[PDB]
């Protein structure tokens, strides 16, 4: 009975369309023609469904699936009912433990291509030619909150991808920061409880504003340069399309000829680098706890596919003790200013998966997973990390064949003498499981290691030293990065630290932990200190005052790389603009809006005080995306009020208050016509403002006005005159 | 080390203290003295550590717990660091699957006693004297959401009481609400996947308003009774212990006679009724989504124990067929006008668990754990309920021995033949594992029904018809109901109600399922339909306007006990008022506003606009809780402002959004002396308005004005005022 509508609204265009024009699809009925080695592969265990007779999982057509077996319609349910048994034993274990950490994130699929040979410094297949291209899947991440906890969190986040490459699985797992908190792996379990919900009442979820937290820190001043990175407006990204990726860790590149090369990766959003400011974001994980995974899916169904620059920091085997700093030390950064990145290759992600649970939450990432031309190196948080990725989905993923689950195929051959094993799919014929063998002439064999195509041999490092428990010296030092990072970020950026320190330290129930990790941040930076202190009135000592600023990394005084604003990077393409309609819309403001948004990229959502359609001056009927409240302007990048009957909306609260808080967020506004009247709510100039666009009319100009403040992301000089407004 | 403070401020005092006074801590350092049967059962597996070595889990002392074994204080990490793998193992597999429904949740142990004897109508031992104390454990939750997920969403909730009685553990598993969504079991997997994130995406966490949901309601009518108690403010409670507990099944007491009587389940909140507003829980979802969680338990740290009268509707087994409606259909309440709740006993929850994982996470509750005195009936979603919790713990929990964790044993004695199985604990001694034996002397042995301590046996109702998958004719009426509750509302209820509908399906991308809902609203009242339509840009069709209305209910046209709010019930114990602090607060205001809550049990924060201290006007120095913005209105019940230096706050943006926000969600509001200048604000009049409460001072009758607003919990008449105001 129940079934679609007569008109076939019911189904998703096929063909790429903006956020909201149509219902969301799985990706492979909403882009079928968007194809790589890896997506065809998945095709043997795609299930389709229309057309086909509903079943038991043993392929018994269902005659009555809204009842169970009764004797008599008002009697008990039968044993014998197996319909019911199978179908509820199905839903009764339908969940798999979530991740220990990153158990939240959001994935989708794409593809690579390096931009030339790299042959000269590494053998790995997937960069050796320009024209080869290699399927990968990319998880995006947060760190502390479950699988159902919300994005827009403060935290760092992880940025995981697999390479699908002819010589093995290759999977590079960092996080949108250049380095970690803690320096062994020993110490992961200890870090991650401390920032994890609280072991008596688990509170609380996806938030490191909370004793625990700042109480590991404040022992353990080697997580500072991280935890800056954390409280400034990185940890709070405005998309996954918007942030950097970095490995984190020195790893090596072995070429042909055998010469090592200490390498770190990075990925450079080709959109550009833009944060939420904190009050937004924390109201978004309310408004939309799933904004982040919303608006990567619907970038991918709009064609705004997420675009990523691979880019390697190359430092030869010589200069591995040239820095004031040891390169094996992931709490260190190596600037940019010192060595600088090389452009490597281009990633896009272009096509969302067919079921979340299959390909998302089954996905397995693992540090250990490199190929030939890659290598690792001794960083003591790497080094348990390769322990680590392989043991946990034996509980997460049922067993050691968590390789046979589709998504974690590897495209290119796999054999050996492994066998059995829970759940396993592949069924061997080899007449040998173990070698040597002569009964199958011993295959499969051993492969010498070579220029390409060869076994994996690991480099030779030369290994001195006695069997101990000990941090290495070269890593006991942990102010001067923290410094390095504070001065390079912009004023607003540095007042956007202060806030994030005072507020967090302020959800410390403990007063005594605050005073310890203002006493450490007078280790840092005395100006920093000092505005932190004067939030939780707190006073510094003499002491503190006198407290020496660590050196100067390398001679740097400041990298301007570490900034998110300081230099220019803005793209608008993929953003949005929130219409604000009226009854009797002024249609030549709307035709010019949308006309100038169009050419640029950038996405609009018609919002009003109810949903329906409203009709324009002319006869236009205008579809209603979502009502004022329904929308808020937290979701969208800038506002922009046309003409019209504008006393319809003049006095309606959610309108109002839709602005004061875009005003607030530091939105670009732009009002036409009548609209700026509005200008009263948002309480400020007259003869206008930087940052509020405003003319009789939206026109060519108005509309170049309105994307160039885009294109700059948010309107700072605004900040001085938000902490008046009421919002 | 010995890294605590010397004052022993790192330590919570080990008496009830008041919300946000001390860190909170696990129950049996908070409250030590605060026994029962259950907990002192569970001193067995209780793990202390204070003067305890560190060791592993094998018992080897750990000297250095903050490095890896490596060749060299730079060098690799060793295989043969047993420590290190030991302890990642542990982190590495610490997760189990979440529950499949009701994933989150938050739980307390408490315990329970009978007013009197109920042995003229059940021989269940726990209902036997008014003298017989009876553990309990329970666990609060929603219903969608992961354990990540967010407290104050729109859903119901589970109210689910572990009850360890001396002849077996009873489970009464229930909800918030007297009737659950769907009649027959078979569809509970079908009902889950619509309201559960949408397969493709993951998307929409802890929330029903996306389209499956209401494409599924608006295919099967029978769901609308228990949809129209969620959009109501039923859908959003304040607390756990301010909203209703319901069984919802019919099920049976049977006494020593054999005589069984029909019964339902209730539990009364003692603190009264009482639920937030939409925007107020959806905006607390972001700036506290563990706000029940953290409001249960410290209630109980306060002293203001949970407490709840357990109640029934009996209703004999000759009027079986009496009703309009078919006892055993889940979908349809009884009216409490037609069999009223008697009163049998209370539940007091007075201690929070150790450790949330051990004793929360891993709680099985199940409804088919019953006990002599207590029997089933043939409601068909029961009937299927009964298969599913023993089944769903096989994965959940790791095997058959579920019993075994802690939490769940029972505390009278358990002995049968059931052997092995994974993490088996109990060690048998018995010479057989089989019945009927002679080598044990046939034990244990089967004991006979009786008046008390016999055995199980069910209740012999006669069963006649035929094997059939088939709905009884009498479950086929779906709109009296959903009336019945609507006519029950206040006309404020009923504008809440129309809301949470028109949010909801404004969020429904496909415009004919929002159709479609309207429909089958029609179906129910025309007011309620035309209204909901209106915010949709809907007009109901001449066809719609004419459908006749469902017939009353047995006569009924209403019945008050629906309603939340037509029958006052307020309790101010355990609320809290936000107290908004100036430099040089009037302390003859302070005095007299927190003597005047402490002495109605009511809590008060401190709040300023950045932490420390702040002096009074006398020199009283004042410690501040949390900064305006650190703790919103949201997690307050009132907002009072003494007088001072009001020139200090008057221009702070989040000193006056604060009351905007508190004033838009119908909270009462006092204001002294000078804090009366905040009027402008939220434009009160010069003579005032009712629900805000201002003198010169805050003594005479300022405290008991604003007391007795607090008690009637939200100023409903404001409702209209609100309309407008941008906030
Ligand atoms: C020694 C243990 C340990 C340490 C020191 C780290 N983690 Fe890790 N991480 C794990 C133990 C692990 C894990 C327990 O193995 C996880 C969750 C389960 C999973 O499959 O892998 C994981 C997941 C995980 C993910 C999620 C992959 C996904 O999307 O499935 C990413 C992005 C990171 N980690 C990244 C980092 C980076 C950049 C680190 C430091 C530089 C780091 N991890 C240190
Ligand atoms: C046939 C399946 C079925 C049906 C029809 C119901 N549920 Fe259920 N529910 C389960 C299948 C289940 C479950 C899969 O077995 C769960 C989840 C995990 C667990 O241990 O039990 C569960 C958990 C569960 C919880 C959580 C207990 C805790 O806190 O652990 C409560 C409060 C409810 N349910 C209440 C209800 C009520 C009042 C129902 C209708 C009257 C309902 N359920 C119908």
């Amino acid at each position: 009975d129940s079934l679609a509508p007569e008109d076939g609204s019911h189904r998703p265009a096929a063909e790429p369309t903006p956020p909201g024009a149509q219902p969301t699809a799985p990706g492979s009925l909403k882009a079928p023609d968007t194809r790589n080695e890896k997506l065809n592969s998945l095709e043997d265990v795609r299930k389709g469904s229309e057309n086909y007779a509903l079943t038991t999982n043993q392929g018994v057509r269902i005659a009555d699936d809204q009842n169970s077996l009764r004797a008599g319609s008002r009697g008990p349910t039968l044993l014998e009912d197996f319909i019911l048994r199978e179908k509820i034993t199905h839903f009764d274990h339908e969940r798999i433990p979530e991740r220990i950490v990153h158990a939240r994130g959001s994935a989708a699929h794409g593809y690579f291509q390096p931009y030339k040979s790299l042959s000269d410094i590494t053998k790995a297949d997937f960069l050796s030619d320009p024209n080869k291209i290699t399927p990968v899947f990319v998880r995006f991440s947060t760190v502390q909150g479950g699988a159902g906890s919300a994005d827009t969190v403060r935290e760092i986040r992880g940025f995981a991808t697999k390479f699908y490459t002819e010589e093995g699985i290759f999977d590079l797992v960092g996080n949108n920061t250049p380095i970690f908190f803690i320096q062994d792996a020993h110490k992961f379990p200890d870090f991650v409880h401390a920032v994890k919900p609280e072991p008596h009442w688990a509170i609380p979820q996806g938030q490191s504003a909370h004793d625990t937290f700042w109480d590991y820190v404040s022992l353990q001043p080697e997580t500072l340069h991280n935890v800056m990175w954390a409280m400034s407006d990185r940890g709070i990204p405005r998309s996954y399309r918007t942030m950097e990726g970095f490995g984190i860790h020195t790893f090596r590149l072995i070429n042909a000829e055998g010469k090592a090369t200490f390498v770190r990766f990075h990925w450079k959003p080709l959109a550009g680098k833009a944060s939420l400011v904190w009050d937004e974001a924390q109201k978004l994980t309310g408004r939309d706890p799933d904004f982040h995974r919303r608006e990567l899916w619907e970038a991918i169904e709009a064609g705004d596919f997420p675009e990523y620059e691979l880019g390697f920091q190359l430092i030869p085997e010589e200069d591995e003790f040239k820095f004031d700093f040891d390169l094996l030390d992931p709490t260190k950064l190596i600037p940019e200013e010192l060595v600088p990145v090389q452009r490597v290759g281009k990633m896009v992600l272009n096509r969302n998966p067919d079921n979340f649970f299959a390909e998302n939450e089954q996905a397995a990432f693992h540090p250990g997973h490199i190929v030939p031309g890659l290598d690792f190196t001794n960083d003591p948080l790497l080094q348990g990390r390769l322990f680590s990725y392989t043991d946990t989905q034996i509980s997460r993923l049922g067993g050691p064949n968590f390789h046979e689950i589709p998504i974690n195929r590897p495209t290119c051959p796999y054999h050996n003498f492994q066998r059995d094993g829970m759940h396993r799919m592949g069924i061997d014929t080899n007449p040998a499981n173990y070698e040597p063998n002569s009964i199958n002439d011993n295959w499969p064999r051993e492969t010498p290691p070579g220029p390409k195509r060869g076994g994996f041999e690991s480099y030779q490092e030369r290994v001195e030293g006695n069997k101990v428990r000990e941090r290495s010296p070269s890593f006991g030092e942990y102010y001067s990065h923290p410094r390095l990072f504070w001065l390079s970020q912009t004023p607003f950026e540095q007042r956007h630290i202060v806030d994030g320190f005072s507020f967090e330290l302020s959800k410390v129930v403990r007063p005594y932990i605050r005073e310890r990790v203002v006493d450490q941040l007078a280790h840092i930076d005395l100006t920093l200190a000092q505005a932190v202190a004067k939030n939780l009135g707190i006073e510094l000592t003499d002491d503190q005052l006198n407290i020496t600023p660590p050196p100067d990394v390398n001679g740097l005084k400041k990298d301007p790389s570490l900034s998110l604003y300081a230099i220019p990077d803005g793209d608008v393409k993929g953003r949005v603009v929130a219409i604000l309609l009226n009854d009797e819309v002024r249609s030549a403001d709307l035709l010019a809006i949308l006309k100038a948004l169009k050419a640029k990229g950038v996405h609009a959502k018609l919002l009003y005080s109810r949903m329906g359609e409203v009709t324009a001056d002319d006869g236009t009927v205008l579809p209603i995306a979502a009502t004022f409240a329904g929308a808020p302007s937290l979701t969208v990048d800038a506002v922009i009020v046309p003409c019209g009957n504008i006393a319809d909306i003049a006095d309606n609260g959610d309108a109002n208050y839709y602005l004061m808080e875009a005003y607030k967020h530091l939105k670009p506004i732009a009002l036409a016509g009548d609209a700026r009247k509005f200008k009263a709510t948002i309480k400020i100039a007259d003869q206008g403002e930087e940052g509020i666009v405003e003319a009789d009319s939206a026109d060519g100009s108005f509309m170049d006005e309105l994307l160039t403040l885009m294109a700059a992301h948010r309107v700072w000089s605004r900040i001085p005159k938000i902490d008046k407004i009421p919002a």
